[PDB]
């Protein structure tokens, strides 16, 4: 099947065929069907499988476009590292023209993060402790958080993430989507799981 | 995503909708898309998550009909017991109009089965112990197979057929698809899945 046959709105397939993206990797193929409508997901599953656009085109899909000045992001994308939360937030970018996308991390001073999230994003791609940082500050506002994906999160576990994972799962509303990606699923993960989202099939395509 | 939405033929879409059969199950959903294009797959579900129409709707769709007398079957499915190939059989047979399904199994004579294999069949749903005896015989032939099926591996191991099991899959060509459905995963259906399967995506809604 390729991505039009999938229910994906006009500016996703249009914006997939710009850069030439036609037919869904193994992870996509299987994860569509059910993240596009609406349910949880884990994706076992390391890069080069297309794992980010199993959860990107999710959250493309359901977002619709807002110009509210100052709006809490309806999707957040956790990351264990700066590189992959740029290199995410571009890749959603890319698949979703119609939604404002700010990265958050580590390394560099707080004032750009968050004059950004205070302009107003519709999804947010972050590294656990600076998020956390930006939620305990009031400058990150998860409540309204329908779409929360985990990505490696046995990474984010491995670098000590766990609480502020947790935290920021927590902030999140319960109605949310959640969607969990890890190469691995070691047992705080799989409590996270158990915890944060709502019977997940899992996929694995290691 | 409705059945209408993968690609299905006319007469299954036809006799999914005589049946009231409208929406892929979880594991249907995400398991389609890879098995109706030709993927191996690990469908780790226990009865009650339609995993039978995930195995049986590939099949379904991927046997055109035929009419040659005394035809070799073109889809294997083994089941460990009796009660669970009449279910299957019956159930391809509903979503399969267009093809002869044989059950197999024992706790009867020989006769009856033997000569309706030897008048033709596309689907064989057989129990491993007489399959294997079939084999043997030269009464099944799985030369042509083109999908095999293992529906509940993990029950087959408890009920000790894996030599029968293995003999079966060697019989058939490896050029094949092969779907696994099985609840647990025990080290020999996962070495039955190394061996046997072509890098399969797993599905596990448990
Ligand atoms: N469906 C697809 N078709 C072609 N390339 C893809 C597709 N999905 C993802 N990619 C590329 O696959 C690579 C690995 O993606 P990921 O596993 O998400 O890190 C990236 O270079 C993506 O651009
Ligand atoms: N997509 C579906 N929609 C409604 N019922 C289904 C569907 N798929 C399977 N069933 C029914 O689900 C039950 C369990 O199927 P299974 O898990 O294959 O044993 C059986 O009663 C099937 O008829």
């Amino acid at each position: 099947m390729e991505f039009k046959d999938f229910p994906l709105k006009p500016e996703i397939l249009e914006a997939l065929h710009g850069r030439g993206l036609t037919t869904p990797t193994p992870i996509q193929a299987a994860a569509l069907p059910l993240a596009l409508e609406g349910k949880d997901l884990i994706g076992q599953a390391r890069t080069g499988t297309g794992k980010t656009l199993a959860f990107a085109l999710p959250i493309a899909e359901r977002l619709a476009p807002s110009q509210e000045r100052g709006r809490k992001p309806r999707a957040l994308v956790l990351t264990p590292t700066r590189e992959l939360a740029l290199q995410v937030a571009s890749e959603l970018t890319a698949v979703a023209p119609h939604l404002k996308v700010v990265a958050v991390y580590g390394g560099t001073g707080y004032g750009k993060q968050k004059e950004a999230l205070l302009r107003g994003a519709d999804a947010v791609v972050a590294t656990p402790g600076r998020a956390l940082d930006y939620l305990r500050q009031g400058v990150l506002d998860l409540s309204r958080v329908e779409v929360a994906v985990l990505d490696e999160a046995d990474e984010m576990l491995s670098m000590g993430f766990e609480e502020e994972v947790e935290a920021l799962l927590s902030a999140t509303p319960p109605s949310r989507q959640t969607l969990l990606f890890s190469a691995t699923l070691p047992s705080w993960a799989k409590r996270l799981a158990e915890r944060y989202m709502k019977n997940p099939v899992l996929i694995n395509v290691i």
